[PDB]
């Protein structure tokens, strides 16, 4: 089981060493979205839906329905925040005070630091990756490689069918956890990955598709019954 940081993660891990994989400020931003939508999907946060007669989603404040732990490390200090800190704030708002995009010594404390460690440390445990300390001629550092190579390649077939032969017309008839990974996955910047290994045909045909989930409107979609609200607003404000 994996959350959409990791899953983000590994589809932008490209080998198994994963020298020619790049960290940068879409994804670390796009892991923040992930966070805010795994701490929705388990009713952990909800938009305050009280003015909503004429607010957007990029207006509506964050509001943490339940404290309770998680067991993830880096949900449980972004949950921890959230909880804190008040009165409450945006989803964009949110997504900055997390990977530090201030220059307010009150916000600094809000940043959520050593992100890939953590990860990749939440990674071994769950058997996808290993260890390999190693004295490299020009300098010492320990990498995680990729061991677990079932999981990787049914993640990408995952991505994958969803574009392609499981399509169906219509986005809210697909499992939220799924929608929720192509988007963060293409505002990360790694979705392009899932499409790469495929045939020039399918790779245009998912592209299209993509692009129409893309151009869908979270104001009208959020209004569907029984969805996040808090997904649609981490969309609009990647987007």
């Amino acid at each position: 089981r994996l959350t959409l940081m990791e899953e983000v993660l590994l589809l932008g891990l490209k080998d198994r060493e994963g020298y020619t994989s790049f960290w940068n400020d879409c994804i670390s931003s796009g892991l923040r979205g992930c966070m805010l939508i795994e701490l929705a999907l388990r009713g952990r946060l909800q938009l305050e839906a009280c003015g909503m007669r004429r607010k957007s989603l990029l207006t509506r404040k964050v509001i943490c329905k339940s404290d309770a732990p998680t067991g993830d490390v880096l949900l449980d200090e972004a949950l921890k925040h959230v909880k804190e800190t008040q009165p409450p704030e945006t989803v964009q708002n949110w997504i900055e005070l997390l990977s530090g995009e201030t220059w307010n010594p009150l916000k600094l404390h809000y940043q959520l630091r050593n992100v890939r460690e953590r990860l990749a440390k939440n990674l071994v445990e769950k058997g996808v990756l290993t260890t390999e300390k190693q004295n490299f001629l020009l300098f010492d550092m320990t990498t995680h490689p990729l061991t677990n190579n079932n999981i990787k390649q049914r993640l990408i077939k995952k991505v994958q069918e969803a574009v392609l032969d499981k399509w169906v017309n219509d986005p809210h008839r697909m499992d939220r956890r799924l929608l929720a990974l192509i988007y963060l996955a293409h505002a990360s910047d790694v979705l392009e990955n899932a499409f790469a290994p495929l045939l020039d045909e399918q790779y245009d045909l998912a592209t299209k598709r993509v692009r129409q989930l893309l151009d869908l409107d979270p104001e009208v979609e959020c209004l569907k019954a029984n969805t996040n609200e808090v997904l649609w607003a981490v969309v609009a404000a990647f987007t």
